[PDB]
C-alpha cells in the first residue's frame, strides 16, 4: 500500500464492469422492515455520540406511523423518554430522561397522501467513562411492556494523542436496497466502533406519496407531480433494518440533498432533523445540519453542504470558532465530513459544490485539515493531497464514498472522458445557488473546464458499491481501506493508503 509521504501517485481508473441494472429496493414485506414490536415498545433504537466521549445519545420511536387518510399527529407527552443504563447487564442502576417529538409530512395537493410519525425520543446519557461498554434499556417504565430489551454500546476512547477508536466506518448514499444490505453487512463484519453516514439516508424522495418508486425522480415524476414527493415509511423501514447496527454502534449522520424533502409551507429536512440525535447543543452549532465532536484524538467536523456556507453566514462563523478551539496536541487529527465532494472527477455532479469549496477551503487549509469524507457521487474516489486544485503536501486527502448502494444509477462516466465535459452553467447546485466554477487558468487543463484524462489530483476512482474503514494508529499515521461489495473473501481490500500527517511542516 502507498503512503501519502511518497507524494502523489499516478492516477488509477478501474475499468467498468458490465451494467447489471439498478439496485432493487427492499420491499415493504421484508421481515427486517416490518413492525416487530407492538403497542408503545421501542423500535428503531439508535446510539449517537455527544461532543465528548463522556456522553452519548440514545434515540428510538414508539408507536406505528400513519400513512394516508386523515392523519392525527400523536401527542409526544403521552409516552415518557427513559433510559436505564450501567456497566453490567444485570445492574442498570443509572437513569436518564429526555425529550419526545413527532413530525409530519404534509402536502396540500389533491391526491397526495399525508404522513405522521410515531413518537420519537432522544435521551442524553451523562457521566460515562470513555472507552467503556454500557448496557442500557430504553422506553417508558410506567407502561407495561414498553421497555426495550437490553442493548449495549461502547463509548469512544478518551481524548488524547495516543487514544483512537480502532475502526471508523464511512458510508454515504445508502438508500435501502439489497445492495445496501451488502454494504451494511460488509461494514458490520469489520466491527467498526463508529459509523459516519455522509448524507442521503433512506431515499424516501424516490417515491410518490402513494408508494410508487423510481430509480430517478427527475426522469419519472419531475413534470407530472406538483412537488418533489416522498414516501416517508421508507425512513421507518430504514430505521428498522438498521437497528441491529445502530443500537450497538454509534452512528453520526449529516444531511444530503435527498433529506431536503420539501413539504407544506416550504418546510424542509423534517425527517432528518427529528429522527437522529446530533451534538448540536454540546458543540454549540445549535443546528442539526453541522456540528463537531471528539472521538479519541480525532476532532470531527460535520459540515452542511445544504445550509448557508458563505463567509458571512452562521455556519462559517461557527466553523471559525470551532477550529480556533482545537488543540492539536490533544486531538492531533482534524477530519471533516459533508455531503458534496469538492474534487470528484465523475461527470455526475462535477464541480457542483464549487461555491462551498471557494467559501470554506482556505479556512480549513489554514487550520491543517487532514482528511475529508463525502458522499453524493455514486462511485468511490480518493484524491491525492490537494488544495485549491493544486497538488500540495499540506492539502487534505479528499475521499468520496457515496457508493452505499441506493437504487439510483452508478456514476460511471468521467468528466474527462472524450466528449463528456459538461457545460459549465449546468453544473451548480440549484438548491444552494451561485456559480463559482470557472475554467482553469494554470496547470495541464488551463483554459478548459475539464481535463482530457484523469486529473492528477485524483489518485483512484472506481464505479463500485462499498464502504471504507479508517484506522488511526497514532498522532501521525492513519490507515484508510475501502472495500468493494462484490468482493466477499476474507481480508479483501479495494483501495488502501497510509495517510501520514506532518504537523511541523504544515501547521
Ligand atoms: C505510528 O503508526 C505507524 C503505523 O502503525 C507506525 O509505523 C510502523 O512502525 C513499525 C515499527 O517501526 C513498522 O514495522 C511498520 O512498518 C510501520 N508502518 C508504517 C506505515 O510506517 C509508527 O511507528 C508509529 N509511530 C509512533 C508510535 O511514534
Ligand atoms: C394533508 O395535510 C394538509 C395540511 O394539513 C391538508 O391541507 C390536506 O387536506 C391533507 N390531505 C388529506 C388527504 O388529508
Ligand atoms: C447489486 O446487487 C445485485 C444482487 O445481489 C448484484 O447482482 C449487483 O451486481 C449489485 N450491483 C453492484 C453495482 O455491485
Ligand atoms: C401513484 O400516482 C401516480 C400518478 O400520480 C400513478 O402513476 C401511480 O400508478 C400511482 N401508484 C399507486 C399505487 O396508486
Ligand atoms: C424555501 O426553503 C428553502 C430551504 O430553507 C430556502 O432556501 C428557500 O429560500 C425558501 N424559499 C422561499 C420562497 O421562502
Ligand atoms: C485558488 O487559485 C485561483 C487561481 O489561481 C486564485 O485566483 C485563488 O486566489 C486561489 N484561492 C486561494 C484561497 O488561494
Ligand atoms: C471553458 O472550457 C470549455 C471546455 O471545457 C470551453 O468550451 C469554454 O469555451 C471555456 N470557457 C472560457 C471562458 O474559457
Ligand atoms: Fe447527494
Amino acid at each position: 500500500p502507498a503512503s501519502t509521504l511518497e507524494g502523489p501517485s499516478r492516477p488509477v481508473t478501474v475499468p467498468l464492469r458490465e451494467d447489471r441494472g439498478h439496485a432493487v429496493d427492499l420491499p415493504d414485506t421484508d421481515p427486517r422492515v416490518q413492525r416487530r414490536v407492538t403497542g408503545w415498545a421501542p423500535e428503531q433504537i439508535a446510539v449517537a455520540l455527544s461532543a465528548a466521549p463522556t456522553s452519548a445519545w440514545v434515540s428510538w420511536i414508539t408507536g406505528d406511523f400513519q400513512m394516508g387518510g386523515a392523519v392525527k399527529p400523536l401527542d409526544p407527552g403521552t409516552v415518557g423518554s427513559v433510559v436505564r443504563y450501567g456497566l453490567a447487564a444485570d445492574s442498570l442502576v443509572r437513569e436518564a430522561t429526555g425529550d419526545a417529538l413527532v413530525y409530519s409530512q404534509l402536502y396540500p395537493f389533491e391526491g397526495l397522501q399525508n404522513y405522521t410519525s410515531g413518537i420519537i425520543h432522544h435521551v442524553r446519557l451523562q457521566g460515562l467513562e470513555p472507552g467503556t461498554k454500557y448496557y442500557y434499556q430504553c422506553g417508558d417504565p410506567s407502561i407495561p411492556g414498553a421497555m426495550s430489551a437490553v442493548h449495549a454500546f461502547r463509548t469512544m476512547p478518551a481524548v488524547g494523542p495516543r487514544s483512537y477508536p480502532g475502526r471508523i466506518a464511512v458510508v454515504g448514499d445508502l438508500g435501502l436496497t439489497y445492495n445496501t444490505t451488502s454494504t451494511v453487512e460488509h461494514m458490520a463484519s469489520n466491527q467498526p466502533d463508529l459509523v459516519l453516514l455522509l448524507g442521503d439516508v433512506s431515499y424516501a424522495n424516490l417515491y410518490l406519496t402513494n408508494g410508487t418508486g423510481t430509480d430517478c425522480y427527475s426522469c419519472s415524476f419531475a413534470k407530472s407531480t406538483p412537488i418533489h414527493e416522498t414516501y416517508q415509511p421508507r425512513w421507518d423501514y430504514w430505521g428498522r433494518y438498521m437497528e441491529p447496527v445502530t443500537s450497538s454502534t454509534p452512528m453520526m449522520v449529516v444531511e444530503g440533498n435527498h433529506e431536503i424533502e420539501q413539504q407544506i409551507g416550504n418546510k424542509t429536512f423534517a425527517a432528518y432533523s427529528a429522527r437522529f440525535a446530533f451534538p448540536s447543543m454540546e458543540s454549540e452549532s445549535f443546528s442539526p445540519f453541522y456540528y463537531s465532536f471528539d472521538a479519541g484524538g480525532i476532532h470531527f467536523i460535520m459540515l452542511a453542504a445544504y445550509a448557508d456556507y458563505s463567509k458571512s453566514g452562521e455556519q462559517y462563523r461557527w466553523l471559525e470558532k470551532d477550529l480556533a478551539k482545537v488543540d492539536r496536541s490533544v486531538t492531533p487529527w482534524l477530519v471533516a465530513g459533508w455531503h458534496a465532494p469538492w474534487y470528484s472527477t465523475y461527470k455526475a455532479h462535477y464541480r457542483e459544490a464549487e461555491c462551498m469549496r471557494v467559501a470554506m477551503e482556505e479556512l480549513l487549509y489554514s487550520y491543517g485539515l487532514d482528511i475529508v469524507f463525502t458522499g453524493h457521487v455514486h462511485a468511490y474516489e480518493r484524491s491525492n493531497r490537494v488544495f485549491n486544485y493544486t497538488l500540495d503536501p499540506c492539502g487534505a486527502v479528499h475521499i468520496s464514498v457515496g457508493d452505499g448502494g441506493n437504487r439510483e444509477k452508478m456514476a460511471t462516466t468521467h468528466a474527462d472522458d472524450p466528449g463528456r465535459c459538461p457545460e459549465p452553467m449546468s453544473t451548480p447546485d440549484a438548491f444552494m445557488g451561485g456559480f463559482c466554477a470557472f475554467n482553469f487558468t494554470s496547470g495541464p487543463a488551463a483554459g478548459s473546464f475539464c481535463w482530457d484524462r484523469q486529473p492528477d489530483y485524483s489518485a483512484y476512482r472506481e464505479s463500485s458499491f462499498g464502504h471504507g474503514i479508517l484506522e488511526v494508529k497514532n498522532e501521525t499515521h492513519a490507515l484508510w481501506k475501502w472495500h468493494r461489495n462484490q468482493d466477499l473473501y476474507q481480508g479483501a481490500v479495494g483501495d488502501e493508503i497510509y495517510i501520514v500527517r506532518e504537523p511541523e511542516r504544515c501547521l
